[PDB]
């Protein structure tokens, strides 16, 4: 435990990027799924986020129709922190995925003002995990 911050006072960024999220209009969403070409930001932030909400996706065109819905954003703030899902995913995401540079507050927030929240939001869940991991069984010190 580098930090004595966990789920509870976590970081606001957890609830600043659901906040943010649902800030999003459908505006704000409809040009980035207009978008024929994303910059290095928008599609690898929404690859991260499927892979959080348990989906598999990873194609440009593939995506847009997911977040062509009004209600893309709503799910990605009603995520439960618990779940069956496979956690050990985030792991999977750093390989080189989250390497990229294009992955930051700045890159991201600059292609898009929908996409900055974003890449807090799927920056949140990993450092919730954090928490979730100490608290867990097995591995303790």
């Amino acid at each position: 435990g580098s930090h004595m911050k966990c789920i509870q006072d976590i970081e606001p960024t957890i609830l600043e990027a659901q906040r943010g999220v649902k800030n999003i209009k459908k505006q704000q969403l409809t040009e980035i799924r207009s978008m024929v070409n994303p910059p290095s930001g928008v599609k690898i932030v929404m690859e991260a986020v499927c892979a959080i909400l348990g989906y598999q996706f990873s194609n440009w065109r593939d995506i847009q129709q997911f977040i062509r819905k009004d209600d893309f954003i709503h799910n990605i703030v009603h995520y439960d922190t618990t779940l069956h899902m496979k956690p050990q995913i985030r792991k999977y995401m750093e390989e080189e995925f989250l390497s990229d540079p294009n992955f930051t507050y700045e890159t991201i927030n600059r292609a898009s003002k929908a996409c900055g929240p974003l890449y807090q939001w799927v920056n949140a869940q990993i450092n919730f995990s954090k928490c979730l991991e100490n608290v867990d069984p097995l591995r303790q010190e």
